[PDB]
């Protein structure tokens, strides 16, 4: 059979396999991509999945049974073998990377600083964006969903612009990219406008993901509730108000200035802005913590109560989710709740590193998911994720 010669050409090249949290993740690897950075790629999508529920405010897949249940990762060795997977696995090379959705697969390749201005790690970090994406925040499938027929490129500048975005992502906070940066013009007058970045589709060519890149930290930092009411209208696979919503906001001429503002700013800063990387805290070993005892100190760091902890397991590591609610004492608008619970959850983390025990520098943390009870209180989900021991 022809599929015992595909999977031999796998095996070939794709010799070495690493799962992690029970088997939900399989990175399928070459023999030359370091076992090292293969862990420190789990723990990099751990800093991007907490920054993007934080933001997204949503955990919960949009649609339960595809694909993406499981994520696949498959890392070639280089530049030039990352090319077979066309005839081993029918999907375009002409890129850094890709994810299939409908496969819940995202391929890539290690390359040197020769090769390419990007990382493994940050490219990685960039690819498990849209898995985060196709997985908690556009329903259907890539290309298939709502968001995509009719006009196939409505999206393509945010879920482009935003991937890069949240590839900058740390314990704490997004963080700006030197990459992303540099690649913006040094010159004002180049640089797109609001109303172009917002039309742009990949026909265009590459530029937009710099620019998208540029608008989402924009948002970010300056313009919290323009990315609220986008993420909202695409999780309610609200076509239509997202369309509306890109119309306001490409012809408000406020909205554009701010933006050329915030890119200025970003420009200016490039030599303080470095690559966001996973740190060495992460392969460190530590003493043994209890589970009760990791509880004990999350619930009294964050200030809730009869939280639940689950142990899972990886491959050269055990690791813990602790999930628990919070309820805010006093409503007071989408984005000023939104701070308070981004500096409440940090601050929770930063009174863990704190702590004798170093395993808390391996702590992620998000609140999403917010809600009224009777009471008409704002209860959060909180969901802390971190090393439990080496093995
Ligand atoms: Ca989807
Ligand atoms: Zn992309």
């Amino acid at each position: 059979d022809i599929n015992k010669l595909i999977e031999e050409g796998k095996k070939h090249y794709l010799p070495k396999t690493y799962t992690f949290d029970n088997g939900k993740i399989i990175i399928k690897a070459g023999d030359k991509v370091e076992e090292s950075k293969i862990q420190k790629l789990y723990w990099a999508s751990k800093e991007v999945k907490s920054q993007f529920h934080r933001i997204i405010g949503n955990d919960k897949p949009l649609e339960v049974g595809n694909a993406d249940d499981i994520l696949t990762i498959v890392i070639y060795n280089n530049p030039e073998e990352y090319k077979l997977n066309k005839t081993l696995y029918g999907y375009s090379v002409d890129n850094g990377g890709i994810y299939i959705e409908g496969i819940g697969t995202f391929f890539t390749y290690e390359r040197t600083p020769q090769e390419s201005i990007y990382s493994l790690e940050e490219l990685f970090r960039h690819e498990f964006t849209h898995y985060l994406q196709g997985r908690y925040l556009i329903p259907g499938l890539f290309n298939k969903g709502d968001f995509y027929k009719g006009n196939n490129g409505r999206i393509t500048w945010f879920e482009e612009g935003s991937a890069e975005f949240f590839a900058g992502s740390t314990r704490t906070s997004v963080l700006p990219r030197k990459s992303m940066v540099g690649g913006l013009s040094k010159n004002p007058k180049e640089r797109f406008n609001a109303d172009k970045l917002l039309h742009s589709k990949y026909s265009d060519g590459w530029d937009f993901y710099k620019y998208g890149y540029a608008f989402s930290d924009y948002m970010y930092n300056n313009n919290k509730k323009l990315f609220s009411d986008l993420v909202s209208t695409m999780k309610n696979n609200d076509v239509k108000g997202y369309e509306a919503l890109i119309e306001e906001s490409s012809k408000d001429s406020k909205i554009n200035k701010d933006y050329e503002y915030h890119m200025e700013n970003l420009v200016n800063n490039y030599d303080n802005y470095t690559i966001p990387l996973v740190s060495d805290d992460y392969m460190k070993q530590y003493d043994n913590k209890s589970l009760h005892e990791i509880k004990s100190d999350i619930e009294k760091a964050m200030d809730v109560k009869n939280s639940q902890i689950t142990k899972e397991s990886s491959q050269y590591f055990d690791t813990y989710n602790l999930k628990a609610t919070y309820t805010l004492s006093s409503n007071k608008g989408e984005i000023s709740n939104w701070n308070y619970m981004n500096n409440k959850i940090n601050e929770a983390l930063n009174k863990l590193d704190n702590l004798s025990w170093g395993g808390y520098k391996t702590v992620t943390a998000y609140f999403s998911n917010p809600r009224l009870n009777s009471n008409n209180e704002v209860v959060y989900d909180i969901v802390f994720h971190g090393l439990l021991s080496h093995n």
